[PDB]
């Protein structure tokens, strides 16, 4: 039971050290101002997707335009009042993110 063995138990989700706001151990958390369906774009952020040379049929989930990230927790990272996604990846600072997906911070 989860000394020595780890089949008995099954908590992925479960960590040691549950700090109280949820995020992302594949990288820091964003905040934006509006994610935007990476699946349909409009032009003008497609544009931008294609001046980075982002592929648009590759995208996944969301992007976000002008979004910040939220790296370290607390002031700065607990200081989003815009929309908070997880994100894959950033480009240009925030004004497009890929692979966004809504994230429950829980406060």
């Amino acid at each position: 039971k989860a000394m020595a063995d780890i089949g008995s138990t099954a908590v992925p989700r479960d960590v040691n050290g549950g700090t109280p706001p949820k995020s992302c151990s594949s990288g820091p958390v964003y905040c934006c101002n509006k994610t935007e369906d990476s699946k349909h774009l409009d032009k003008g952020t497609t544009a931008l997707l294609g001046l980075l040379n982002i592929k648009i049929g590759d995208l996944k989930d969301l992007v976000g335009l002008n979004c910040s990230p939220l790296s370290v927790i607390g002031v700065g990272g607990n200081s989003c009042s815009a929309q908070t996604v997880c994100c894959t990846n950033t480009y240009q600072h925030g004004l497009v993110n890929v692979g966004c997906t809504p994230i429950n911070i829980g406060l």
